[PDB]
């Protein structure tokens, strides 16, 4: 009897299980590197730290491109900005200027610590009014980090109850949900095969965001002083007047860069905060010691500063541990080969798509002890007196040309938020018995199912007010 003709073949089922984990499972059969061909596009997947650092660092310039996608084109205004732009003059320029702006907050008046703590304070006040109740903390946190990133881009911040915050929240959730059904890595291109209204919806959410950026520019346009350079829109409008690289600083090119920064700044930070609280509800023992640590090394004489990350070591290890278990980007932003190159001495043609399975690096059992468990202790020496780096297979913020540019902002944000809340609130399981599911929801960002927290002001915090 003959075998039957085979038109196509995929190694696992679509839309079954998370993509980053189905790839990681295949490595038992095929090794840490393998490829898939979808028509003419060929995709290479990589799930070992040595091969990944070759792609990201050693040959980082050979694989610094970005593939083209229908949804990303719409959300990137046709591959402008940074995250979704291909490697070239536009991406080079805007990435540098964005990195350059972050320098404007090292210390002084707008010391990033000051801006951040200004909004955490307002955050804690609004939360303290819910003393005794179970709430979803997504939106209060959303507002806090929305204002930090707004002060950094525009030197403006939204007053309490500004409906424009709810409008931003709305299209942020619309874009994220239509950008990709699950992760950005989809074997089958479904939206080109079946009749669907996906791109129509994405265009309409994008339209509301873009029309909002145009209005924000036009007012700032008639307020820009070439001597005042206090934010990112200044840094970007400055470089424009100098070009008269004028072609790559058009109004849209600036629009899209601010967009990638405003977006990333809110959605990544908010997501990691929710993940952290969720893990601590499942891990009361760790939470208790976090209270102990912050009470011993900060007490209640003052509110926590960046300085405290030298003595609040367990809180640092908890943040590092969430970024390992539930990376914001378990497969990063897909890369592309700008030229013919190789990985582990394997041929890789120009234009090939390359994906680093960061989920695989963070769960490699030869590199981590019990990687499925949430053990912040793994980042502490056995005595708990100094942070460590237990595995080289650890890259929450990526590496190389395409690495995160908001890491400094991110780490300071996550630390100050968690330190202020733990100093001040008992964060307990709601009165109903429900805990948050840690399974997660893979989108362009690795989100968690929304959940509620019973929040109480700490008795230790009430005392010391006398
Ligand atoms: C815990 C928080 C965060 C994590 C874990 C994280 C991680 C990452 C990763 C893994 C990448 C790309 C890796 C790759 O493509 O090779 C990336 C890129 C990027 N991140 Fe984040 N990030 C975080 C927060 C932020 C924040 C707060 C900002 C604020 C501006 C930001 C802005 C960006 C941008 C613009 C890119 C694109 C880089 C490029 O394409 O060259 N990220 N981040
Ligand atoms: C999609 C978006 C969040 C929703 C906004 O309405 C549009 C944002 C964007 N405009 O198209 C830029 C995206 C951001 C989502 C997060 C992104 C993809 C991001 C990132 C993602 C994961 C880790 N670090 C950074 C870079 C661009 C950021």
């Amino acid at each position: 009897l003959l075998s039957l003709p085979l038109v196509g073949s995929l190694p696992f089922l679509p839309r079954h299980g998370h993509m980053h984990n189905n790839f990681f499972k295949l490595q038992k059969k095929y090794g840490p590197i393998y490829s898939v061909r979808m028509g003419t596009k060929t995709t290479v997947i990589v799930g070992h730290h040595q091969l990944a650092k070759e792609v990201l660092i050693k040959k980082g310039k050979d694989f610094s491109g970005r593939p083209q996608m229908a949804t990303l084109d719409i959300a990137s205004n046709n591959r402008k900005g940074i995250a979704f732009a291909d490697s070239g003059a536009h991406w080079q320029l805007h990435r540098r200027l964005a990195m350059a702006t972050f320098a404007l907050f090292k210390d002084g008046d707008q010391k990033l610590e000051k801006i951040i703590c200004q909004e955490i304070s307002t955050l804690c006040d609004m939360l303290a009014t819910h003393n005794g109740q179970s709430i979803d903390i997504s939106f209060p946190v959303f507002v806090a980090v929305t204002n930090v990133i707004s002060l950094i881009c525009f030197n403006t911040s939204y007053k309490n109850g500004d409906p424009e915050l709810n409008v931003i929240q709305n299209y942020n959730e619309g874009i994220i949900d239509n950008l990709s059904k699950d992760s950005l890595v989809d074997l089958v291109p479904w939206l080109k095969i079946f009749p669907n209204k996906t791109l129509e919806k994405l265009k309409s959410h994008v339209k509301i965001r873009n029309d909002l950026l145009n209005k924000i520019l036009e007012n700032y346009k008639e307020k820009f002083r070439s001597d005042s350079i206090t934010n990112m829109l200044d840094t970007l409008m400055q470089a424009k007047m100098n070009s008269d690289d004028s072609e790559l600083l058009s109004d849209n090119h600036i629009l899209t860069t601010i967009g990638d920064i405003f977006g990333a700044g809110v959605e990544t930070t908010t997501s990691v905060v929710k993940w952290t609280l969720a893990f601590l509800l499942h891990n009361p023992q760790v939470k208790k010691k976090l209270y102990e640590e912050i009470d011993q090394n900060v007490g209640f004489s003052r509110t926590p500063t960046i300085s405290d990350r030298n003595r609040l070591l367990l809180l640092e290890a908890t943040i590092r541990e969430v970024l390992r278990l539930r990376p914001v980007a378990p497969m990063l932003i897909p890369h592309k080969a700008n030229v013919d190159s190789s990985i582990g001495e394997f041929a890789v043609d120009k234009g090939t798509e390359v994906i680093i399975n960061l989920w695989a690096l963070h769960h490699n059992e030869k590199e981590w002890h019990q990687p499925d468990q949430f053990m912040p202790e793994r980042f502490l020496n056995p005595a708990g007196t100094q942070l460590i780096s237990p595995s080289v297979s650890y890259l929450p913020f990526g590496a190389g040309p395409r690495s995160c540019i908001g890491e400094i902002l991110a780490r300071q944000e996550l630390f100050l938020i968690m330190a202020w809340l733990l100093q001040r609130f008992d964060l307990e399981v709601p009165d109903d018995g429900q805990l948050p599911s840690l399974e997660g929801i893979p989108k362009v960002v690795f989100l968690i199912d929304s959940f509620k927290v019973k929040i109480k002001v700490r008795q230790a915090w009430r005392e010391a007010q006398a």
